[PDB]
């Protein structure tokens, strides 16, 4: 079925040859930046100590798997210890979870924090008002596609945007 | 619509009203332990300051919902921070996952950390063989039908044994 592997999937790819993001960052598996250096060698470099081996630059689903699990630990990680995130989160219903997981795992725990009005209307179930809040955000403004599939799911608390 | 919460509904119940766990302890919505003393207000009080009013020992589905994904943070965080738990975790994909925080959900991070050869099978991926271990533990002979649900999921990666 759908969950948040297969959502992030969705919104930020998969691959297993290194590949540049659109702002030319060598990035690899699902969404993962491995550095903003323009040298190619200083990704594939950054992308063994990742792997645990010699890749030159290709893994395996597996090894992007792993990766992805280990990056969306640490967007977890970082809303539980962060006191604005961790209570609006624990309000959330389970698909709700993963929609707010998608912008940690997107802008980081740091910026998702900084959505403060958003952030008090979802926790009070004001999904309608949410959503037409966070579609005036600059996050909206640079990744629209992605955003409204993600501001629809905090609205419907639903898969429908992805199914 | 199948997530670690309607996994857990499932094996632990979800609950409205104070009851006695097995052991008679105070307990509410998902196998959320309130209090081992043995006075209802006791419980009560507890269940106040979670939840953030007078409850009179009954809450909504929501509410039950806020005090689940508290337990389930912990023990995710739990899993996070221990050495043996970790890597199989991240090796695992999301359905699988689920099935590992299910258990430590039942018996605790210490507990499911001295799984150390089925982690390893699971980890290494064998399935079919991780099963069969895991199926000779005292965990399996004391809840036999939890488990062979939690077990059948780590065999085959869906959520067949919850459907
Ligand atoms: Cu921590």
């Amino acid at each position: 079925p759908m969950n948040i592997f297969e959502m992030l999937r969705i919104d930020e790819g998969l691959r297993l040859k290194i590949y540049k993001d659109t702002e030319g960052y060598y990035t690899i598996g699902i969404g993962h930046l491995l550095t903003k250096s323009p040298s190619l060698n200083a990704a594939k470099s950054e992308l063994d100590k990742a792997i645990g081996r010699n890749t030159n630059g290709v893994i395996t689903k597996d090894e992007a798997e792993k990766l992805f699990n280990q990056d969306v630990d640490a967007a977890v990680h970082g809303i539980l210890h962060n006191a604005k995130l961790k209570p609006v989160y624990d309000s959330l219903d389970a698909v709700r979870r993963a929609a707010l997981i998608n912008m940690v795992f997107q802008m980081g725990e740091t910026g998702v924090a900084g959505f403060t009005n958003s952030l008090r209307m979802l926790q009070q179930k004001r999904w309608d008002e949410a959503a037409v809040n966070l579609a005036k955000s600059r996050w909206y403004n640079q990744t629209p596609n992605r955003a409204k599939r993600v501001i629809t799911t905090f609205r419907t608390g639903t898969w429908d945007a992805y199914k």
